[PDB]
């Protein structure tokens, strides 16, 4: 009946209908927002429940969230439109642009101040930092005497924190395993953001604003919120005991609205659905949209392969979590997960669906094969907690009516 | 005489050898044979007996007992509710069977003191839907779990219902750790509890409104009505020198009564248009003159392999779907694969998909030829003859383009 | 001058090379080589002598053993009768020869005391269509078995018939369990017999009905008649310093006697415009201006590799079809497949078919090019000349498209 | 928004823009001539800085360069040629051609002249040679006591040294290791040139101006510099430590110039950007250019295929510099490398990408999936020193706007 590019928009109704039944009524998530686009037309654009539960705020289309790691991806997209200057090579060390990171060597033993370390194989390339194939970690893993250090540091944020910080004690630290011989989620793209910094020679913030943001036509992607558009902001909510959550940030008086001075490339962006629409739409699109190009369509091709050695899947190499089923038949190339393997990942989709996630289970993803994406916005730490994202492609492939 | 690239003299043959080989010889009753290539039937004939005993003959609305190609039906179904967001393939089933959270893996003894280990992981909707859960059947004559489905009569038997077999599996042992072998099985009654659980309606309600009246089924049901008792065949079991005694008379058959057992895994009774429209639905990518039964995508995702390591079933299989025919076939959500066609050693194209009835009933859908067989015939068991295969040999040697 | 994509003048590089390289020298007699692409013949050329003793020139119309480019035409028949129904080819070859039911493995001993192990399966059809059925040749000088052959005249005689073979063979052991190797072997005179038994016709009427007529082969028999013994090229044998000698005249040959033995696998004499009709009839996907001899689909299923994990002769092949000019090629159901082209260390396409007589003819389908060629010389054995190797370079170095 | 054949031309001044900044102004290059085609339009074209640092004299357009082994290419084509004509078979032993050759062994111990050797599994083929699968090796390798033979006898070069020579002092030394079972860089592509001669009946410098410059229209490619191009002739340079670099052949009284009885299949010939852009451009033509056909579509797709076995990459069977990183994912047909993995190369690319390069770090490469190609000519021996090439390809794909 009402069909927009070979989706049937009263199967998209079905996402609403799910959200509502599976999460809102029974106060798993405060509030969602969906977009869902195909051949360039938006076919699905829903806000549901509310932004701050405590005011009673609506989710508006204009609502802004804190997306996390789908930071990484703009990261990823900003390091390589210096590659494609010529800056760099993936395969060079990161201790030519880094030279105290020349002696890094891997975790034997000990608790800092006091860590043994061995040599590594080879020396971290930047291949490895796009990757999270480096042997940095993150704090918040708490499984290792390294991310102990970490967490004893402050490197995933603190008082007085900035990009020279991690770096200048990141020199000092061991990694996890010698560069390229394992997968672990990381400071990695915290890093790329330096690496950017170092190559353009602007602050991350002014980079990406220029190359990625004004020409995206993205206005409401930002690291500190401005305080005109605080209204705007959502609440974030952490979850509890029995499918249910509990405030973890205020809008008003969150450190997101302060210009605190550490840039994390890794997770610090605030962003919306248009704008983030607009740039998951450029990548469907080979880098392009309405004229602005942010990278080649060759380059980003090679961000969208498979980068893991004899083309494995995350669970083969990663240590963590990534190592669970859920990331079966799902490989990883320069800032981007990459279905490998359909009936593997057990979820339906199309071989190369390529996209990230956020801590607060903001999710987007596109289908190359179906010229499909999906932009999903809710504030809920950690995003391990639910399968929505699983549940939205069921539902979104359930739609293609071609 | 060609239609859809198929040339209908050589279609003839598919009468001639069923006549040659079963019909004149006393092998086979009856049969109704149809197939279609690019929406167009190019072939269908009745042939022999609907009920030998009453001399009637097969005619195109005659009615058959299709068994196991009732799975295919309750997985379109189940998998209705996946596109609407209501289950995940990886969650486990003790999610939405919360008795079941504590299964344990057969290692010794006889019912009612069956010894068991933990497994690996919980059983998940996947298992299920690619009989990898671990459960099995009665009929299987292999191992002390299948004795004890006999024992509690879990195929069916008088007041048995699909709570029953719920509550009465959540008691006994899997054959192994789920997802770590491939064993015919119960799964799919199970899958039709879980269509009742998810949608709150009745199996039959559910397949009626979501699946028969949609595509035009009028002559599909898990009862016969009496009005059209006299359309209905009888069932016939092989008898050694290759003939058959009658196995079920559709005059007082228990498929003409209302037990109250709704088998999502053997229990409609179907005619060859019925069958065909919905082949042919699966054949468009889910839909049928207008009506949809499924996304084209959650179709694809349905007829992919879903063995691990892209494997057939004689790898993963630890029954008789271990043997030399299902060589170069794999298993999705409720259908076989082809796989690799050399290894099967029988013509046809990779992604060849479709199952069969343990009364001989068979189809399949061919997606690289856009070409569908439905046959029909009433004959237990299905291993007895090699006649889809020699039927898979004329289709395809009739491909003229 | 270019015609289906081919440049002429490259073309005219093979009547250049035959010259130089086998005519001049005094390594061959005469040629017969012909090229098609997209239907159409691009080259055609008669050189050298047909009857060196008679001086004799090769003409377009000269007959020539082609030998075991018999086997693809004996496979084509029985795969016709495939398409009918009337066997498969998972089927034990003792259904239709009961004497071969107890055929046992070679384990020691001469004739006519051999011991013999049970083979782990019995022989089936595909194993007779792929030579992995266990058979072999006395022509092979390798075994005690191929000894027994020998001993016995399998091969050809005085009083040998199709019915004397399959007599004989009851009652010798196979080379290895069917199925577990590839030997190169008379299965494919089985597979005439096989032809015989189900069509009820003799091989040379079986032939002549659902292939020659049909394909307009007026020049392809198992007898040369009277009449065309003119036109029948003489056969010669490799002497050491790159010459030969007269091996068979054709005035006096057996081919020109009505002997009673049909053999499927070497028998024919045929000429360049028949074998390219068939060739061409494979290239359309079975038929020729109007006249089918296969199914389009059922051609493709015997064009695919027919091994065990689709590897290549020297990894199953137990004689000189495991050394390195097999090197990436499989074998399906009568034609040898392309499956490496860099491996074969070769030019042409995966997917290359064809098959070759032991007196160096040759022929080859590239489906990916739609090309075909076919090479006509008398010269036993086919092992001595690469020429065929050379032809493919020259042919496929001809694609300007 | 300046456009050529999908091909931004803004964003190749890019390679401009890397050369003068990287290479060009800090003095680790005297001079480069850089060209890009794509769809048979050449797209960039640029000369820089100096061909003759001493002398003050520019890079122009025609400026000759020494391409070293973008000989071999030239040299594999030749010998294709010949195979096309039925003259040779990929799989007969080269001692059917070399009789003297039927005896090579393979070096077990021992200083020339007193090499032990052991039997070989089988002789030496033709495929062997194109390869560089022969067991044959390189003088410059200064690896082994082979190699060190190879110098004493001057095989690489030296006066009175003709292919005659070559082929006379190879038949009595040893092999590397046992035809086909590794890969080392080799003469045996000087070889190739040598069975060109013996089955046309043709001097090598006959043959390739006969079957290869004339119908191609490159009039400037040549063994000797002819007396009147000589002004055009670069100086070659040498690396020298803190990325500089000394005049290594002056092109006034350069053996270049001079017609000494060495033809090398190898590394011989002198060229232009022109002339090797039109033989690069009939090679992505699938062997034909402006009506004149150097090779069959067919063959050059036979020699573009992965000719290693079981389609394994150089790193799999390389026993030198080529098993390095560098080489991950690129295989080796009948005289061009061939990449297999693009990920795995860790550089920008397509799956099928060919080419080759020279000693003195001229590089070529043909992209078939992108109809895409670039030559760049500079003279820096070695050209292991730097990524340039490398760098190149980052820029040349991410101007890739269709
Ligand atoms: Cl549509």
């Amino acid at each position: 009946s009402n069909i927009i590019a070979g989706m049937d928009l009263n199967r998209l109704d079905r996402i609403a209908e799910h959200l509502d039944r599976a999460y809102l009524h029974p106060g798993k998530l405060a509030g969602t927002m969906t977009l869902v686009a195909r051949r360039g037309e938006v076919v699905y654009c829903q806000a549901q429940g509310l932004r701050d539960v405590e005011r009673q705020l609506p989710v508006e289309r204009d609502t802004l969230f804190r997306i996390y790691s789908m930071t990484k991806p703009i990261t990823s997209i900003a390091l390589m439109q210096l590659y494609e200057q010529g800056r760099f090579l993936l395969d060079e060390p990161v201790h030519k642009y880094i030279p105290t990171w020349k002696n890094l060597r891997v975790y034997k033993t000990g608790s800092h101040p006091q860590m043994l370390t061995t040599a590594p194989q080879r020396p971290m390339t930047i291949r490895d930092l796009l990757t999270h194939q480096s042997g940095l970690t993150y704090g918040f893993m708490n499984r290792t005497n390294v991310d102990a250090a970490y967490r004893s540091l402050k490197l995933d944020g603190g008082p007085g924190h900035t990009l020279d910080r991690l770096i200048d004690e990141l020199a000092r630290l061991p990694l996890e395993f010698s560069p390229g011989t394992a997968w672990n989620y990381s400071v990695a793209t915290d890093v790329c953001g330096y690496l950017v910094q170092l190559l353009s020679g602007m602050s991350l913030d002014d980079y990406f604003s220029k190359h990625i943001f004004q020409p995206l036509g993205m206005p409401d992607t930002f690291f500190t919120v401005p305080a005109e558009k605080l209204s705007r902001f959502a609440a974030c909510y952490e979850y509890q005991p029995g499918d249910s959550f509990s405030l973890q940030d205020d809008p008003q008086g969150s450190a997101f609205a302060k210009a605190h001075g550490y840039l994390s490339g890794g997770g610090g962006l605030v962003s919306c659905v248009d704008d983030y629409y607009r740039f998951a739409q450029a990548l469907a699109n080979g880098g392009e949209l309405d004229g602005a190009r942010i990278i080649g369509r060759k380059t980003l091709e090679f961000m969208r392969m498979n980068h893991l050695p004899d083309n494995k899947g995350l669970p083969d190499v990663a240590i963590g979590s990534f190592s669970e089923t859920p990331y079966d038949g799902t490989g990883f190339g320069l800032g981007f997960s990459v279905k490998l393997d359909v009936a593997k990942s057990q979820t339906v989709g199309s071989v190369g669906e390529y996209g990230w996630g956020g801590m607060a289970s903001t999710n987007f993803f596109i289908d190359p094969e179906e010229d499909l994406l999906m932009v999903f916005m809710t504030q809920l730490i950690p995003s391990s907690t639910y399968a929505v994202r699983q549940e939205l492609r069921a539902i979104i492939n359930g739609a293609l009516v071609d």
